[PDB]
């Protein structure tokens, strides 16, 4: 439940004395760390742990978002609506009925990029 | 927030590039965005930070998407594991009055044992 997680993150901005002391840098490293926990769990086909680390990973990315807002005034809805513009623009086939071949998709993508 | 998960779902459905990506490859894509974030922070480049923050949430969520695709992992249960974990480790987030760093850590230290 994503909302529950964003509420959590809101409560941490407002209340948490550990979070107050963390820089985006530090959080960035926390995130690179969970990425490693995820890679290890995939390696072991450890499904219960994979599920744990996926959650850890999303939380930690979202804590980087939070402090980007805290410290740099980055709005997450803006940051999100932006990446959605980019994707939609680059990969227009996402909104097209018939699937298209990898080669078709790339030729498009090569051109969108620029 | 939601248009982004619809986007991701559309990629699971349609995208011939995403079919060819493994969670390892994608973990690595997230690691690289994290670098781009660290960089826009360095340079107090606000427009770019907003960019990369977005890139990072999307890519993180694409790692989640392939965890589901390839390993069966349900994002709602994964988020729920992490909501329970934090609620257990940081009970102060649901307490009215604030608490000190020193207080929060003593607690966290013990809750970590469970
Ligand atoms: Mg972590
Ligand atoms: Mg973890
Ligand atoms: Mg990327
Ligand atoms: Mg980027």
């Amino acid at each position: 439940m994503v909302e529950r997680l964003l509420e959590i993150i809101e409560r941490s901005l407002r209340k948490c004395p550990w979070l107050e002391k963390q820089s985006i840098e530090t959080l960035l490293e926390a995130l690179a760390s969970e990425i490693e926990e995820v890679a290890e769990a995939v390696k072991k086909n450890d499904l219960a742990n994979l599920e744990e680390e996926i959650g850890d990973m999303i939380y930690d990315a979202l804590l980087v978002a939070a402090v980007a807002q805290r410290d740099y005034g980055i709005d997450l809805e803006s940051a999100i609506q932006k990446v959605v513009e980019k994707i939609s623009h680059r990969k227009p086939w996402l909104f097209w009925e018939e699937k298209i071949s990898l080669e078709e998709a790339e030729k498009i993508w090569k051109e969108r990029k620029k």
